[PDB]
C-alpha cells in the first residue's frame, strides 16, 4: 500500500504515487521528475490530475502518451493554488525538469518535499529563504559520511581534458558516453562540444532529449551516427563486449574507443582524487567511470538541512531496512544538536 512517507498531510495530496492504483482520498498526483522508480505506473489510460513542470509534462505527453487533458504543468518559482491550496514549484538541480515542491497547509504548516535533489547553496536564496517549513521530505539517497564526491564542474573538466587529448593523438578514436535515463546531459554535451562534433544517438534517445527545452539543441545532437564522433548507448552496452560489437558496426571508420559511465558514487571516492582517476582497458578499447552525481554528497545534504532547521524529517530514500532507518536518525539528530535548533 501507499507508503506514509508520499502523502502530503492535511491535503488530498500524494508525491510520486503512481504505482499503488487508485489512492483512496487522493485529489491531485504531484510527480518530481522523470525517472522511472518516481512515474512507475503511469500511461495513456491514467484519468486523475498530474501536477509537475512544463519539462516533466511533454515526457510525459511525448513518451508515456499521457492525455493532455490530465497534464497540468506549473511555472517555477511562482506561487500557484492547487485544489485550494498555496504550493510552489523549485529547482532541486537533479535532472531536467525535476523539481521540489512547497505546501502552504490550511492551519499554517509549511512542507517541502525535496524529490530527489543535490543540494547546492544557492538554494538558500530562493523563496525557501523568506519562511519557515516545518516538515522536510528530504532525498537520503548518499546520508553516510563515506559519501563524497567532486563537484560537477570538476568531473566536467576531467571529461573534457581526456577526451581533447586522445582524439587529438588519435584522430581515428570514438568517443563513448552510457545513459538510461534523462540527467547527466552536460558530460556527453561538453565532450562533443570541445571535439567539434554532434552526439549521435538512436531515435527513442533524441526524441527524449528534444523534449528538454535545452537551448540551441538542434546544433548539438543527430541521429546520423555516421557524421557524429561522439556517441550514446544503453549503459547496459559500456562493457568490452558491447563496445567491440559497436566498433565493428562503424566499417572500421574508427580503430580506438574511450567510453566514459558517468556512475552514481563507488568505493574508489574514499581513496583516489579526480586528477587521479584511470580506466580498465583491454586492447583498442578503455572505459572510464567518472563520479558525475546528481544527488547530494552528505556534507551538502547536511549543510542544507542545518540552514533550514526543519522541525521533522521524513527520509524518502534506505527506509526500507531498519538498520538504514536508525543510522540515518542518528545523523540528524548529531545535525541538530551540533546547529542548536
Ligand atoms: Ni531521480
Amino acid at each position: 500500500t501507499c507508503p506514509f512517507y508520499k502523502k502530503i498531510p492535511g491535503t488530498g495530496f500524494t508525491v510520486d504515487a503512481f504505482q499503488y492504483g487508485v489512492v483512496e482520498g487522493c485529489t491531485a498526483y504531484f510527480l518530481t521528475h522523470f525517472h522511472s522508480d518516481h512515474y512507475a505506473g503511469l500511461s495513456k489510460h491514467f484519468t486523475f490530475p498530474v501536477y509537475c513542470s512544463e519539462i516533466t509534462g511533454n515526457l510525459l505527453k511525448n513518451k508515456l502518451h499521457v492525455q493532455e487533458q490530465y497534464i497540468h504543468p506549473l511555472p517555477l518559482d511562482t506561487e500557484c493554488i492547487v485544489n485550494g491550496v498555496k504550493v510552489v514549484l523549485l529547482d532541486a538541480n537533479h535532472c531536467p525538469g525535476a523539481v521540489m515542491i512547497l505546501f502552504y497547509l490550511p492551519n499554517g504548516t509549511v512542507i517541502l518535499h525535496t524529490g530527489d535533489f543535490r543540494a547546492d547553496p544557492s538554494m538558500e536564496r530562493s523563496l525557501l529563504a523568506d519562511q519557515k517549513v516545518h516538515m522536510l521530505y528530504l532525498d537520503t539517497t548518499y546520508c553516510s559520511p563515506e559519501y563524497t564526491f567532486p563537484s560537477q564542474q570538476e568531473v566536467i573538466r576531467f571529461a573534457i581534458n581526456t577526451a581533447f587529448e586522445a582524439v587529438t593523438l588519435n584522430p581515428h578514436a570514438l568517443v563513448v558516453c552510457g545513459t538510461y535515463s534523462i540527467g547527466k546531459e552536460k558530460v556527453f554535451l561538453a565532450i562533443a562540444d570541445v571535439l567539434g562534433s554532434k552526439v549521435g544517438m538512436s531515435q527513442e534517445k533524441y526524441k527524449t532529449l528534444q523534449c528538454l527545452n535545452i537551448p540551441e539543441i538542434n546544433s548539438l545532437i543527430t541521429t546520423d551516427m555516421c557524421s557524429s564522433l561522439v556517441h550514446l548507448l544503453p549503459m547496459m552496452q559500456i562493457n568490452f563486449k558491447g563496445l567491440q560489437s559497436h566498433l565493428k558496426k562503424c566499417g572500421g571508420k574508427y580503430n580506438q574507443i574511450l567510453a566514459f559511465r558517468p556512475t552514481g558514487w563507488t568505493h574508489s571516492n574514499k581513496f583516489t582524487r579526480i586528477a587521479d582517476v584511470i580506466p580498465q582497458t583491454k586492447g583498442n578499447i578503455s572505459i572510464y567511470g567518472i563520479p558525475y552525481s546528481e544527488h547530494s554528497s552528505y556534507l551538502e545534504m547536511k549543510r542544507f538541512v542545518q540552514w533550514l532547521k526543519p522541525q521533522k524529517i521524513i527520509p524518502t530514500v534506505n527506509v526500507g531496512t531498519w538498520k538504514s532507518r536508525s543510522t540515518m536518525e542518528k545523523y540528524f539528530r548529531e545535525w541538530k544538536l551540533e546547529a542548536g535548533y
